[PDB]
């Protein structure tokens, strides 16, 4: 490896806690200094701008997911935990794998659990107004619904659930560098590996879930039996704190953006774009690696075999060179195309079932809310992959 020669080398580590609390100022650096950028503290290359994600995203054969999508090559490095059959995985074997998922997670699928959603999106605004308004938009709103509802689509049992959230940001944490957030969530992981290790088993999993769902497809012969626990290992680790954070994003974007939730109330019909702009705007998945498979050029770059590239998803859907005013939160903006959700062969399984969460709850505070306001200090949490609060105090007043 001649380890970027050609390219702009920058020392900016964009897994440290500096970084996660306002990323932004780098994530110009980092496009303003080329198309491809070589990351001298964990000597991988970078792409930070839209055409270069997209490309990148565009051609998994060349920048595969089978050496994993974290910093870790599986080639060189034992993965911290068996790869993934969906995301880390390249077609053909992720063709199949995917197809399990899209049809569990199908249009039809949303449609049938709709009012099912929509009644406890509903009944969660309505308790934060009974409590007079003054809540924190993530323990209360952001955690709340997502655990009111996707435990239970799985059909997951009630006990233990308290190590789902734990489980998601070690498995986020983990795509990252070995850094502290990496090292001790994994130093702390045994209960929650296991818990989740427990559940994806048949037994543990109530009819009618989409955890059943997954194993009837062993029945079939179109997987096996011990596919099956691991295609639910899936949705365990994506399926939850991914909608927690974009809920959040939403909540945070209306908040601070008084004029768009009137916008918003004016037309409720824009909950979904309102939703996905919210997607383009946080992007709460910031980041995903791939490896090369062979020799390539890139914009202008060489990039040898075996190399592995961060792609900055949020950095793509804040370029000025794809988004008109792209730092500004926009309901009606044309977002089709944005990464926030990936692009390409794996390009989010489970979005139908974020924006249905999304819009929902958006719905339920587009009828019921006639405003929204920070009300305290807000709190951000640091994680390798996702961008989100801790905790974000909020007045909704009653319509
Ligand atoms: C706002 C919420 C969500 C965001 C921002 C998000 C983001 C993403 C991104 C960026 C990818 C692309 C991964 C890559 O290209 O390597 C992805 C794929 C994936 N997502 Fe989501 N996701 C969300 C919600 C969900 C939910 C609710 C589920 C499950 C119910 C889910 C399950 C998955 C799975 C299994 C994949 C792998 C798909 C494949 O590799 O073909 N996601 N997601
Ligand atoms: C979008 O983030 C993830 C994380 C884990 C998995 C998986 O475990 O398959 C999929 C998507
Ligand atoms: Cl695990």
């Amino acid at each position: 490896s001649q380890h970027g020669a050609g390219v702009p080398h920058l020392g900016i580590d964009p897994f440290a806690l500096d970084y996660f609390a306002d990323p932004y100022p780098e994530q110009e650096t980092l496009r303003e200094a080329g198309p491809v950028v070589y990351l001298d503290k964990w000597n991988v290359y970078g792409v930070a701008r839209y055409a270069e994600v997209y490309a990148v995203l565009n051609d998994p054969l060349t920048f595969c997911s089978s050496r994993g999508v974290g910093l870790s090559d599986f080639k060189k490095e034992k993965p911290w935990r068996p790869p993934s059959l969906i995301l880390e995985a390249d077609p053909p074997a992720h063709t199949r794998t995917r197809a399990v998922l899209s049809k569990v997670l199908s249009p039809a699928t949303m449609k049938r659990l709709r009012d099912g959603f929509a009644a406890a999106a509903d009944a969660k605004i309505d308790e934060l107004l009974a409590r007079g308004g003054n809540i924190d938009a993530i323990a209360d709103l952001a955690e709340a619904y997502p655990l009111s509802v996707f435990p239970d689509a799985m059909g997951l049992k009630q006990e233990g659930r308290e190590n789902l959230l734990p489980y998601a940001g070690l498995v986020f944490n983990a795509f990252g560098p070995p850094n502290e957030l990496r090292q001790s969530a994994i130093e702390r992981s045994a209960p929650h590996q296991a818990y989740v290790a427990e559940q994806c088993q048949r037994p543990n999993l109530a009819p009618g879930g989409f955890g059943a769902c997954i194993h009837a497809f062993s029945d079939t012969g179109e997987i096996t039996p011990e596919e099956a626990p691991l295609l639910v290992r899936s949705l365990l680790s994506a399926g939850l704190d991914t909608t927690v954070n974009g809920i959040a994003a939403a909540v945070y974007c209306l908040a601070r953006f008084p004029d768009e939730f009137a916008r918003l109330r004016a037309d409720p019909s824009l909950a979904r774009n309102a939703f996905e702009e919210a997607v383009r705007f946080e992007s709460p998945v910031q980041t995903f690696f791939r490896t090369t498979t062979r020799d390539v050029e890139l914009a202008g770059a060489t990039i040898g075999e075996g190399e592995k590239v961060l792609m900055f998803l949020g950095s793509a859907n804040r370029d000025p060179r794809r988004w008109d005013d792209p730092d500004r939160y926009d309901i009606t903006r044309k977002t089709s195309g944005h990464v926030g959700f990936g692009s390409g062969v794996h390009m989010c399984v489970g979005q139908l079932v974020a924006r249905l969460e999304g819009e929902v709850v958006l719905a339920a505070l587009a009828r019921k809310v006639a405003a929204i306001e920070i009300a305290g200090p807000l709190k951000r949490r640091f994680n390798n992959t996702l961008r989100g609060l801790e905790s974000l105090p909020i007045q909704l007043t009653p319509a």
